């Protein structure tokens, strides 16, 4: 294996078990902020929105394929803007996509043993900070 | 042999069952966030919100009850049986009404207006066998 | 038979989802021209399975348990439920076929004495389907 | 991409339609080769498979990140090599991973019009060259 079987590993793990990692990370955030999230009927394009659970899914491919990459910043990727533009422009709002990965981190490394959880965790943190304050 | 009507309406409903799904919990959700959860929790699990599985269950259910032309005014064993489980499950009583509300305005947006009349009967039924003592 | 029934209702209800996969996944292994991926057009005539037919059927399974409706009588929602997918176009083998997977799949996850209370729902619903 | 507003939109729009796109070309690839797509869920990690849907889902959204990323080659991204050698332990095989993106191709580039569709065409052309070696 050329690229690091660490990480094909991890995403490996990361992407069989992504039911069971959004439904965790979904129904974490909604025992606390039931209003930041909803069950069915948004439309992913819809301006102005809440969170649904599409947005968790994006999110958790997201950092899985910067895991594979080895993209942890500190420079923020070409990809990882124009995300952040895409959101910009739906109106979702800071603090709930902020918090939505939080849960999605808890969930994910949770099922990772620990020194994959202390290798896995940056990317997130990453993915985070990239999604944070306005630009 | 039975009605083509009913057979048709059920059909119809049975198709759009994630449609009518999504705007049903949705239209509960804006309201009530706090009375339905995203994804998937356990059935079983005692003193819960609602989750989309409930809203699945009570359309199939209206629809069996369509095919079979059961809407009243005696309950059936089997719906009987049904209130008995959500009893035990401890769903909010007023919470289990108003999603069976928005799956009727939901399934009933989608039929002509002789198909809604018809089908209206029995989400009342069900509506009033989930509201019990 | 009631809060037994009831129980086994639930359960097989929270498990939907298991039953499903291991049930389509198992008619899939041995005919995989029966059952296609992902969701289809349930009033599309014609046409293969899909897991919607799944989920119907053990649902309809379900409802037979907690109305303790197991035949021989055939009742009126049974035959509606048969024309209905009479009309649709899905052949009968595979029917009966998706029928008896979701048996296997569903009774695997009882206990024995649930699996013998449950067997003839699902026996009755196969009959039903194949005139 | 004439604007990035326009990728970003495409993006946005693939994203939306995820399930329907997924739908689409898994029953594509199906009708063809029914013994190379099951339904409902395989355990990803499983090795010598048949695909899943989640390979399908995959896929889509490894094409719109190199979308957004304005990431077409001809120099193949360490994420996508990393991706082939992902799925070239997981034994599944070549042919049946270009055929899977071929079928994604078709499916998504039906749902955009004319000129979105030969916008995205090359991503996924450089998605099907990468899973190839
Ligand atoms: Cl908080
Ligand atoms: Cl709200
Ligand atoms: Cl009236
Ligand atoms: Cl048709
Ligand atoms: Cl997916
Ligand atoms: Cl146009």
């Amino acid at each position: 294996m050329k690229t690091s079987e660490q990480r094909v590993n991890i995403a490996t793990l990361l992407t069989e078990n992504k039911k069971k990692i959004v439904d965790k990370a979904s129904q974490d955030l909604w025992r606390r902020h039931p209003d930041l999230i909803a069950p069915g009927g948004i439309a992913f394009s819809q301006r102005d929105r809440a969170l649904c659970l599409r947005d968790f899914g994006w999110f958790l491919h997201l950092i899985t394929f910067c895991l594979l990459a080895g993209d942890k910043g500190p420079i923020e990727s070409i990809g990882l803007i124009s995300i952040r533009e895409m959101y910009n422009s739906l109106g979702v709002p800071v603090p709930a996509m902020m918090e939505s990965i939080r849960c999605l981190k808890e969930a994910s490394l949770s099922l990772l043993d620990e020194e994959d959880a202390n290798e896995t965790a940056p990317y997130f943190d990453y993915i985070i900070k990239a999604m944070s304050h306005h630009h």
